[PDB]
């Protein structure tokens, strides 16, 4: 079976290598990020990522933030991130319900104070709280 | 080894997630469908799919039919399916030799009665028996 | 676990099938070749392939040569290969340090005699020793 396992691991590396060369994914630690280049609103990005078997991307580390920012830069668009401050204002949570730890707010942000429940990322990787109805680059994590 | 197996399964899911996000595959049950968007005749589609390690797509379930129809719709072209009524007329078989079960004939079809040995799918997912020399969207199953 | 292993192997085959259909990879024996279609110099191709988890492509067999030549033909560009004759002139080595075995020099080549330390492949698959600063099609192996 060890023959099978080595071969399997090698083939997985080949396919991920191919996708990484084609610019179709970025691997960061345990996470893989990807975009198909389309721009839609926050709710539609969630459905899109979920349909593909993943989730709207969120950076929980400086390294993850840089990877998503590099995607925002390459595709030159603002990006919606997987966090919201719905139920309680000023209190941003990941979509799994956990309170946000790492942040990278653009100076002055977040300033919505009720009416801005989503978070967008600028091309320099910094964050702004925003309404959820804008068209933003869809980035998913797997 | 359980560490290896969990990691392997996760990486497989990441790559399939990426391909699904990019619109490069559709997963239905055990089957994966894909097209590269090219149009060729029936014999050439078979060679193309076989070269890639798969087979010309055929729907054996309503669910599979819908998936292929969604590809025909997205690419806006008629699609050749993996069935033929060669040796016996009115008797359509899969390419593995088995008699066809599920069908979705457009009203009046099949009407070839000798001279139409292939099957094409319209953009609404319904079927027509047809000659095999037309240029149709190549869709493969894996 | 056998259920897991069969399923894993099948899913790997599906993803590789998809990538092969999309024209995003060529499998030869143990090797997988891929290009993203970009043209850069020798040093930049190495970095690009390494970033993706692979290496600049080199043919060690007639079969591997044909696969890379088919990529050079499809993309209609000269290709840099993973071999150099740096430290000793007339003495080409793979990037792992081993002396080159299989060759396919265009008639008259190699003729650099000091000043041509890289190797390019023409669209017909034959080789020429060349300087390393030209823009060539980036082809990686995994
Ligand atoms: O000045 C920046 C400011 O501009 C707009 O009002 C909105 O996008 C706010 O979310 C943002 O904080
Ligand atoms: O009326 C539809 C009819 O049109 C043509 O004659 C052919 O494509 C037939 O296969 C099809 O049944
Ligand atoms: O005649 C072919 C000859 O042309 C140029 O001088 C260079 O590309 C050489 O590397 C090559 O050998
Ligand atoms: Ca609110
Ligand atoms: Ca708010
Ligand atoms: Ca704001
Ligand atoms: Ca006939
Ligand atoms: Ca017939
Ligand atoms: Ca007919
Ligand atoms: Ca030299
Ligand atoms: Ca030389
Ligand atoms: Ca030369
Ligand atoms: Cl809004
Ligand atoms: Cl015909
Ligand atoms: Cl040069």
């Amino acid at each position: 079976l060890q023959t099978e396992l080595y071969e399997i691991k090698h083939q997985i590396l080949q396919t991920m290598g191919v996708l990484s060369l084609q610019g179709s994914m970025l691997s960061v630690g345990d996470k893989v990020f990807s975009t198909n280049g389309q721009s839609v609103n926050f709710d539609t990005i969630k459905e899109m990522c979920t349909r593909a078997g993943g989730n709207i991307a969120v950076p929980r580390t400086p390294e993850e933030n840089e990877a998503i920012a590099s995607i925002a830069k390459k595709y030159n668009n603002y990006v919606y991130l997987g966090m919201i401050d719905d139920q309680t204002e000023g209190d941003f949570h990941y979509l799994d319900g956990a309170s946000v730890s790492y942040t990278n707010w653009y100076p002055g942000e977040p300033n919505g104070q009720g009416k801005e429940d989503c978070v967008e990322m600028y091309t320099d990787g910094t964050w702004n709280d925003r309404g959820c109805l804008q068209y933003r680059l869809a980035v998913c994590e797997f």
